[PDB]
């Protein structure tokens, strides 16, 4: 039996193919989201994988910012409700959990249920998402999924006094027309955004388990710098960018059963 | 005598000379400001201008952002007072100044003497500033000299979701992408600025007569949404961006006059 996921977000598409609800055969990201042909191409591409078809798939459930504008899924579902699914499938006993995405930063605090207790989000200010480290890495001229492994190499980080993506974009210009070294510019970064979400996490109350998810979980320097503000372990999934995605499979994999 | 003020802020520098604490006889706007030339071009452009030297400026005070970077000045003074003491001396019963600059936009509230009262500042967002409106500017492709005429064909403004620069700029990409008319494309884009803005001037609670200083006070038509979002008639000087260097440009001439108090000139 297959179920099948997909999160639409503002920034990409993720689809993941499930098996008896406990066995993920195939996942996808395309970094298209909303009202682009990504989700189509996450699709063809978890076909093409699978050998699967349409007709194989019992269930689709869609979640995330582009869900309502999906018309082929039997359910849509709230993104909180999904990331949380899709974590506690992983993760035992998670309490906290942190989406970075591309466009907001939520924060759940879940019961020993898993269901959501508190829910804190950025969603005004680019500064702490992953918009703020996709603007920075364009001015570097490097992909955002080298951001890590450059800020590894860092011996004297570079502080970033701005905490606005605009101002902090000058900031940077004039450390790289100083010379400064690129990975000391990129652990400024991640600091600025670590500092910026710990914020918010620390106003509802860190609570471990804390997993981090979202596409800038994949940055191993947002996530290094994120338990050192908030001074917590905090767990990421190894595939922090599907949990959204895997929680959807779930649900739908809830709905062939009841079928 | 003549003295000098001038205005280093993150974004312009601004210079005025001052005849006898009463006429303006020189101002200049360069558009570098703290951390450039931009001090030393006003300063060239002021000499020029008057065909006056550093030797004949009696007392110079220096105000902005880059006012501690600045070492030739006899004092270095708050932007808040010199923009208040420059507008007093503009602009009769004045108790709400907004000043809208490159990187922050202050809101003061004054009281029967031209003091301050209460004063709120964004200063850590490039929303609702100039940084706001020049980074829009670009990506419509128009000066920045040419939004306020332009936003006067608006008829049906655009509507901008995000209080964010950087949301915002992709919601403007959007609607050029759409072919949206751009006189109501920089409609909305002011309206951004201006809701911002009046948020700040609504906590301090209006007072007549408003004043809107700054070069962003420049754009009609940010005045024209901000007299809008504040339900109040607001005045403009004819220098609003020179404000500061002004007040600057007094506070010198007090000193000046300080200086000449406190000898005895004696002849027969
Ligand atoms: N390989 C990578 N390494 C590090 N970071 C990445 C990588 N790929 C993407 N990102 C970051 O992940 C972000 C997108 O994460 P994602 O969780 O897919 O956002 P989304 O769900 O589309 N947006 P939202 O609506 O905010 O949930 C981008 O903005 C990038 O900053
Ligand atoms: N001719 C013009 N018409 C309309 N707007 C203008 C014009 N010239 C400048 N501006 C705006 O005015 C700005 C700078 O204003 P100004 O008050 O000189 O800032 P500043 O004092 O250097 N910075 P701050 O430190 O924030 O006070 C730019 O960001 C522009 O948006
Ligand atoms: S601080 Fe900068 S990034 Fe945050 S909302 Fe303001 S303009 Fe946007
Ligand atoms: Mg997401
Ligand atoms: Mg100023
Ligand atoms: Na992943
Ligand atoms: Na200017
Ligand atoms: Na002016």
């Amino acid at each position: 039996m297959y179920t099948m996921g997909l999160d639409i977000g503002s920034t990409a598409s993720k689809g993941v193919i499930l098996k008896n609800g406990e066995d993920i055969v195939a996942s996808e990201t395309i970094s298209s989201g909303t009202g682009t042909t990504g989700p189509s191409r996450v699709l063809e591409k978890l076909y093409g994988k699978t050998g699967l078809a349409r007709e194989d798939i019992k269930k689709v459930v869609v979640t995330g910012y582009g869900r309502m504008n999906y018309s082929d899924a039997d359910k849509q579902i709230s993104e909180l409700s999904c990331h949380a699914r899709g974590v506690n499938f992983i993760i035992p006993e998670t309490r906290t959990i942190i989406d970075i995405g591309g466009q907001d930063a939520k924060v759940l605090k879940l019961d020993n249920n898993g269901r959501l207790l508190n829910f804190l989000m950025n969603d005004k200010c680019a500064a702490g998402t992953g918009r703020f480290l996709d603007v920075m890495a364009k001015i570097i001229e490097v992909d955002v999924s080298e951001l890590g492994s450059i800020s590894m190499n860092s011996q004297n980080e570079v502080s970033i006094s701005s905490t606005c993506t605009v101002f902090a974009e000058s900031e940077v210009i004039s450390h790289l027309s100083e010379n400064a070294k690129i990975e000391d510019i990129v652990a400024g970064i991640h600091t600025s955004v670590a500092k910026r979400v710990s914020s918010l996490v620390k106003r509802i109350g860190v609570q471990r388990n804390v997993v981090m998810v979202g596409g800038v979980a994949r940055n191993s320097g947002i996530v290094r710098a994120m338990a050192r503000e908030i001074n917590t372990e905090i767990i990421v999934p190894d595939i922090p960018q599907l949990t959204g995605a895997l929680g959807a499979a779930l649900y739908a994999f809830d709905e062939a059963k009841e079928s």
